Order: C-alpha cells, then structure tokens, then sequence
C-alpha cells in the first residue's frame, strides 16, 4: 500500500489537523487527495504502520477512504480522500449554512452508517467526536481517525486523568474503570448527535472536564438541543443509559434514525 511520493503534487495548505499538517493535492496529476504529514515523535510508528496496512482493507462510503502511505522517508505521509468542507466541528459552527433539521439528521445518519460498518468489523473508533468527522464537497459527513488514539505517544491524550482525554464523550464506566467497548462508542455517538443539533457547541459547555465527570457519575446528562425534536432527542438519550448493555447497537440506532427521517422529512 506504498504510494510513490513523486506521484503527489501539493496544491494548498489545509491547516494543522490532529498530529500533523495536511495539504490538498493531486495523485498522478488527475486525482484529488489530502496528504497528512505525521508529526515526528507523536505516533508509535512501527505499530501505527502495521495497523495502517490492515486499515487499507476497511472501506465504506461513509469512512474517509485511506489511499496509501509514504514511509520510505520522514515525516511519514498518509494519503486519503480529500474532504473539501473540512472538519465537521468547524462546518457546524459556520452560521452561514443555515442548516435545516433534515440536513442535521442526515449528518447523524452518515456517521451512524460508518459506525455500523466498523461495528460489523468489530473495530472500535475509541475517539468519536465532531472534531474527527470530515465533510466532502457534496456535504456528506464521513468518519476519520478510527482506532488512531492507540498509537498516540503523548500521555495527556491517552489516560482518563490526562488534560487532552475525551472526558466529554466518555461513558461512566470509561471515566471510572477504563472499561472501553462498542457501548463506549455508542455513548460518544449520542454526544456527537448532540454536537450536530447544537451547531457545534462544546458538550457540558459551562463545566470543566472534572465537573463533567462528577455530573455523569451523579446520573445527569446533556439536555435537549433547541433544534432536536422529541423523537431525535430520544435517540441521542438512548445512547447514554447508565448500564452499557441497555444502550442500543449502531444497527438499531440506524433503523431509528431512518424511521425519524421517514416520519419528519
Ligand atoms: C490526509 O488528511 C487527513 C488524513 C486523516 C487520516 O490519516 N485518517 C486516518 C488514518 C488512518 C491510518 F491509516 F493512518 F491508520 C486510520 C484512520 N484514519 C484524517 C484527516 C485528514 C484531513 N485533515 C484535514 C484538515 C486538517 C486541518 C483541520 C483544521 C480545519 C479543518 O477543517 N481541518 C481538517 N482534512 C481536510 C480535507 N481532507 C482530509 N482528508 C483532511
Ligand atoms: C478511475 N479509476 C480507474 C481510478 C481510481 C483512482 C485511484 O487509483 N486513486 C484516487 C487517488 C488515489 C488513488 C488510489 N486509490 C486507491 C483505492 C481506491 C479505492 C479502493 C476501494 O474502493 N476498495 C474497496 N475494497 C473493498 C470494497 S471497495 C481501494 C484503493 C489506492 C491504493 N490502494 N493505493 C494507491 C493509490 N490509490
């Protein structure tokens, strides 16, 4: 799955993403691609390169497509599908889009289809959130960075007490016992639906991570975003059951989202 770095033409700087600078470019001059230059010393390179090869086999219309890697040089390059509208979090925050609620539900649906596919391959995302989803030129949302938190060397991102750990997207059993499962991705998906319907607000926006972890242990939850109907709110709320085995699967969530789309749309 090695891409010859000479087949790449760099056209525009997209900014600093998670763990490296990204550029827009062409592969063989004709095909649009995004090129991420992995920050040196930020990943467990041998483990990361071993997993990157297995992930080229994961393919779904709602997963950002991995095209190949350039590892015969440093920094390492990762070549993927170009997502012209950038990260979902910044896309939600641009008030000029004047999103209809049908568009917000379609974004949830896109992510849910990607997660149902990863769940079918017994593959955990481990850091699902709007900052990790990307948006293409047609407004289609796709999931990225699935499983990458495992190769991050900086301890501030890795452990529950860390300053960069996704406390606001974590269920009680993750915060208390480091119990990761498909049900911790389900909880994070409910939080992501909340981010979409809140147009990119920070979950628990008036709390610190420490206060959020206490609110959750007491059984308290995020409350209904103004743009979410009662039926949409029931779906995101079902992801936050205190008991992990009572939370739905991504297949069940997909069926519920499609039912609401047919009813409302
Ligand atoms: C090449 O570009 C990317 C690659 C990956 C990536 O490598 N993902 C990945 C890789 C693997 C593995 F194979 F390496 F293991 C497994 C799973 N996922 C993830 C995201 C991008 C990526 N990052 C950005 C922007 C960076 C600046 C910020 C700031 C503002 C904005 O919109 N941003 C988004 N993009 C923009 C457009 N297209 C992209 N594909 C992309
Ligand atoms: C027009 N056409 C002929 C040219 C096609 C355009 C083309 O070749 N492109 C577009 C830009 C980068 C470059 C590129 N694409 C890929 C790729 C694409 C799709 C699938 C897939 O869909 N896999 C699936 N597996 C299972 C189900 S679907 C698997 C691999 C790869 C690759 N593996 N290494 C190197 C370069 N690569």
């Amino acid at each position: 799955w090695e891409i010859d770095p000479k087949d790449l033409t760099f056209l525009k700087e997209l900014g600093t993403g998670q763990f490296g600078v990204v550029k827009y470019g062409k592969w063989r001059g004709q095909y649009d691609v995004a090129i991420k230059m992995i920050k040196e010393g930020s990943m467990s390179e041998d483990e990361f390169i071993e997993e990157a090869k297995v992930m080229m086999n994961l393919s779904h219309e709602k997963l950002v497509q991995l095209y190949g890697v350039c590892t015969k040089q440093r920094p390492i390059f990762i070549i993927t599908e170009y997502m012209a509208n950038g990260c979902l979090l910044n896309y939600l925050r641009e008030m000029r889009h004047r999103f209809q609620t049908q568009q917000l539900l379609e974004m949830c649906k896109d992510v849910c289809e990607a997660m149902e596919y990863l769940e079918s391959k017994q593959f955990l995302h481990r850091d699902l959130a709007a900052r990790n989803c990307l948006v293409n030129d047609q407004g289609v949302v796709k999931v990225s960075d699935f499983g990458l938190s495992r190769y991050v060397l900086d301890d501030e991102y890795t452990s529950s007490v860390g300053s960069k750990f996704p406390v606001r997207w974590s269920p009680p059993e993750v915060l208390m016992y480091s119990k990761f499962s498909s049900k911790s991705d389900i909880w994070a998906f409910g939080v992501l639906m909340w981010e979409i319907y809140s147009l990119g607000k920070m979950p628990y926006e008036r709390f610190t991570n420490s206060e959020t972890a206490e609110h959750i242990a007491q059984g308290l939850r995020l409350y209904r975003p103004h743009l979410a109907s009662e039926k949409v709110y029931t779906i995101m709320y079902s992801c936050w059951h205190e008991k992990a085995d009572e939370r739905p699967t991504f297949k069940i969530l997909l069926s519920n989202i499609l039912d609401v789309m047919d009813e409302e749309s």
